[PDB]
């Protein structure tokens, strides 16, 4: 039913995980779990989705998601054999696997994965946030390796979605949701002069500064600051103020075609030719503001490089998912943040 999902599942999925052979170790991540979790949802594929939940768990999160958050890297040891590669967690990925249980739960009248969900999501407050001066209540980018002094944090603005933090609050409240909600917005609008998004960005006690190891490079991690802010809905009264930022990003479009691999976030200079997964994930944001780029022909340029990715491109691959599955309506977000797949209706 979604072609791209079967081809999805074919060249990346392996009995429940999801591969990324660019890594020599062909490795797995929390990040590609989650978002084939998602993607199971969206293409209403229950059986794809109880195989990777299987496998995140298993393998990642010690047989019990309820107990731990899941590792984010796991694959070929130096030995030969396979296991966890590192034992931290990834934040942006526990919240997406926590919100795909939370929907599926929904959609799907599971209450499993609802309770699954409601466990993994208290967890992630429990493990991965900490609450810092003037910001308030962060969500942290893994459970360690993130607070770099008193009241001083490396923060990802892609690991945020506002729609995501929106659905943890809307069935059962929360005060701290509400409050990471709200942090996520200020990092989100006060770190983009023009209006590109950061990799990473610090907090240091009252205020935003340049990140000491990727400096100002908005590049993969941040193309997704698009991705998300573009699939809003209007009734976040942050989209229009993301957005309205966004003018510079339209006319690299209509200039370059697409956006840089790297960009500085401070000058608005970019390095390189970026893809097909950063032209999908812009998608969103392209259709949703004026410019001299016709859309249409702009979407039938992706669809036609699509082969290309067919395998060995996994990161392309979610992306394009991601921005094209959302441009051919086969999924929206609301306005309490839940998703409703095409399938529904
Ligand atoms: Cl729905
Ligand atoms: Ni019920």
């Amino acid at each position: 039913e979604w072609g791209q999902w079967e081809s999805f599942k074919q060249h990346y999925i392996e009995n429940g995980r999801v591969v990324d052979n660019s890594d020599p170790r062909l490795i797995t991540t929390s990040e590609g779990q989650s978002y084939a979790l998602f993607f199971a949802l969206i293409a209403n594929d229950k059986k794809t989705f109880d195989e990777l939940l299987g496998w995140t768990e298993l393998h990642l999160a010690g047989g019990d998601l309820t107990a731990q958050l899941p590792a984010w890297l796991w694959g070929t040891q130096p030995d030969g054999s396979q296991g966890i590669l590192d034992s931290n967690s990834a934040a942006d990925s526990d919240l997406w696997i926590a919100y795909s249980l939370l929907e599926a739960g929904r959609l799907w009248d599971n209450h499993y994965y609802q309770s699954l969900g409601h466990l993994l999501a208290s967890r992630i407050l429990r493990d991965e946030t900490i609450k810092v001066s003037g910001l308030g209540t962060v969500l942290l980018p893994g459970k360690v390796g993130f607070v770099l002094g008193k009241n001083h944090v490396r923060l990802n603005p892609s690991y945020v979605p506002l729609q995501l933090l929106t659905r943890m609050n809307t069935v059962f409240p929360s005060y701290q949701w509400e409050e990471i909600y709200q942090s996520s917005a200020k990092l989100l609008k006060e770190t983009m002069p023009k209006g590109y998004s950061p990799d990473w960005v610090e907090w240091d006690k009252t205020q935003f500064k340049k990140d000491s190891k990727a400096q100002s490079v908005g590049s993969y991690n941040a193309i997704r600051v698009y991705l998300w802010a573009g699939m809003l809905p209007d009734s976040d009264p942050n989209k229009a103020l993301l957005l309205g930022k966004m003018k510079p990003l339209l006319r690299v479009i209509e200039r370059n075609k697409g956006m840089p691999e790297t960009i500085n976030v401070l000058t608005g200079k970019g390095k390189n030719q970026g893809g097909v997964g950063m032209n999908a994930a812009i998608l969103p944001l392209l259709s949703s503001l004026d410019s001299n780029t016709n859309v249409a022909e702009y979407e039938k340029k992706i669809q036609a490089e699509l082969p290309k990715i067919e395998s060995d491109y996994y990161y392309n691959s979610v992306l394009t998912l991601f921005g094209l599955g959302w441009y051919q309506d086969l999924y929206s977000f609301n306005d309490d943040g839940s998703v409703t797949p095409k399938w529904v209706n």
